[PDB]
């Protein structure tokens, strides 16, 4: 019957949203289409109105028949993420998770994390310096560098950290439903003992202060494991496009390394920038029928929130298509938003602003190896200085 738009996993260009993403955010704020996996779904495509949506408790992760919800993507490891349980259930479960983990990440706290993310950065750039060019800046630097800060703060003895990377690499390569709850259960025992260590001995760190609330083992262990889900993938990820938009933008690289400041806002337009469009949050369902920008959602749709789309939308930002270093203010919704928000996004910010200032500082010629057209067609971004 439907010809509903086809959404498609091409990488997107630099800086600009696909032909079909234009199109759909110049002709409204919310599209009935196809997602990759062939499923229908709703696709927000403005900045308010995403941002007004992030807030709605009406959607969530639940879903009352989770083997036959619409997908954006086939993926064993994301339907882990797919709750069983009743909409009321789910959000309970959220907001305390969420007050459980916001306390972890005060000021006051991260304060307490730079030293060791900044000690992480010289030590693993010293030796990723040390092997020369070219280098593989993914696999020798930025993946590493964020899961030493991970391990820093989240309380993983050095010892352990060769099986939690290959616990991690293993949960990377799988690729049914019964390999990828294997995978889980492994990390999760592994954790688990992390969790009793600590509260043997306790330390500055997460696992630590989560001890300390009177929370059980599991409990402890889950928010860990999530942790680390959270904070790996996603910040070598944005340090790997930072990486590459800076060493294209010479002048405004030039104007971030002159000024702290303008530093900082560098790293915020690397978060608006790194992906413009096509990558897609887990999905999230309505758990009850709502009328939203003139549609009603039905309870069990699946709602794509596309954070790229925001984040190059004309109505929120002057010339969005621009890399613009120093561009204030700055509203992307990179870290999400309202019931979504990044919990973590003090750390990751640091991460990204002491890796981008170390790396044009001691290698002011870094730039990709391969030019963004080939680059675009990261499992290796290599790089040369
Ligand atoms: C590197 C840049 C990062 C980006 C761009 C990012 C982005 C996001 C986004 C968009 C969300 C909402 C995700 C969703 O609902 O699907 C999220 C959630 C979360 N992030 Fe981050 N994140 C980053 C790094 C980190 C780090 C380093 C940590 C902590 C170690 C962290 C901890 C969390 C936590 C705990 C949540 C769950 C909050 C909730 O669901 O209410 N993230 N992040």
């Amino acid at each position: 019957s439907h010809d509903l738009p086809c959404l498609n996993l091409e990488p997107p260009k630099m800086l600009k949203l696909s032909p079909l993403l234009r199109a759909l955010q110049d002709r409204g704020p919310i599209h009935r289409v196809r997602t990759p996996a062939g499923d229908e779904a709703w696709l927000v495509t403005r900045h308010a109105e995403l941002k007004q949506l992030l807030h709605d408790e009406r959607i969530g992760r639940t879903h009352p028949d989770p083997p036959s919800a619409a997908q954006y993507v086939r993926s064993p490891f994301l339907d882990l993420l797919i709750s069983d349980a009743d909409a009321e259930s789910g959000r309970r479960q959220h907001a305390e998770t969420r007050r459980l983990l916001t306390p972890l990440f005060s000021a006051r706290r991260v304060l307490e994390m730079q030293p060791k993310v900044e000690e992480a950065a010289d030590t693993l750039l010293d030796a990723f310096i040390a092997q020369g060019p070219p280098g593989d800046l993914h696999g020798e630097l930025t993946v590493p560098f964020a899961l030493t800060v991970l391990c820093e703060v989240i309380g993983v003895p050095p010892q352990r950290r060769a099986e939690l990377t290959t616990l991690l690499a293993g949960i990377a390569k799988l690729d049914d439903r019964e390999g990828a709850v294997r995978a889980q259960d492994d990390l999760f025992g592994y954790v688990a003992g992390l969790v009793e260590h600590k509260r043997a001995e306790p330390g500055p760190d997460i696992i630590s202060r989560l001890n300390d609330g009177e929370l059980t083992e599991d409990r402890v262990a889950h928010l860990a494991m999530g942790l680390l889900f959270a904070g790996l993938d996603s910040v070598a990820s944005i340090m790997d496009n930072g990486v590459v938009l800076l060493a294209a933008h010479p002048d405004q690289r030039a104007a971030a390394l002159a000024d702290p400041d303008v530093m900082a806002r560098a790293v915020e337009e690397v978060l608006r920038t790194a992906r413009a469009g096509g990558s897609v949050l887990p999905p999230r369902y309505a758990s009850e029928d709502m009328e939203f920008g003139g549609v009603t959602i039905r309870a069990g749709d699946l709602v794509l929130f596309d954070l790229g789309l925001p984040n190059f939308d004309e109505r929120a930002f002057t010339g969005p298509e621009e890399f613009d270093a120093a561009r204030t203010p700055n509203p992307h919704l990179t870290f999400g938003h309202g019931i979504w928000h990044c919990i973590g996004a003090p750390l990751a910010r640091l991460e990204l602003r002491t890796m981008f200032t170390k790396l044009f500082t001691r290698l002011p010629e870094l730039r990709p190896e391969l030019p963004v057209e080939q680059l675009r067609l990261f499992a290796e971004l290599r790089v040369v200085w």
